[PDB]
């Protein structure tokens, strides 16, 4: 169907991620590969974000609007310099439109 | 004064039973994971639309004279410990993570 997203986005598989921020606001290293019960996986992250810069289809003469990137949190083997551990880390997941009254 | 076009609720969820994997098949998701003798709940950060239409209908702040609109969910892929039938494996599964407005050019 000829359906359009209000904000345009880009999705990509990320396999070379080296750093991230966890759910507690801490910066961490993200490992390239993980050992889970004697299986070896690469850490891939499916990331979606706005393209470089208002929103589309907006009733403009009553609203200001911009496109912004929102996130999810995804478990990952990480290292903070003190402890190697699985932690939930912030990942870009969508491009969404935000409104404000024009005045 | 920032307003969201489509309102969201995000929730940490550990009671998933079924999920759709990246190849389309339904699978059962295990409630717990054992990774090198550490045992975790298999949490997912899951987002839903609150209302299909926060405004009159469709999405908020939309030019309804030219557009049909509706708030729907989009998904990411998270690796998860799953059971397809009797085979238990790590698979990428679909997890909703945002509510976005979808536009449709109104009928002629
Ligand atoms: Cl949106």
């Amino acid at each position: 169907r000829g359906e359009f997203s209000v904000c345009d986005s880009v999705s990509v598989w990320v396999a070379d991620k080296t750093t991230a921020t966890d759910i507690k606001g801490k910066e961490v290293m993200v490992l390239g590969e993980v050992n889970i019960n004697n299986s070896v996986f690469k850490q891939y992250f499916f990331e979606t974000k706005c393209r470089d810069p208002g929103c589309r289809g907006i009733d403009s003469k009553h609203w200001n609007s911009y496109c912004t990137t929102t996130h999810t949190f995804v478990k990952a083997l990480t290292m903070d310099g003190k402890q190697a551990a699985w932690r939930f880390i912030r990942i870009d997941t969508a491009c969404v439109c935000v409104l404000s009254k024009k005045a």
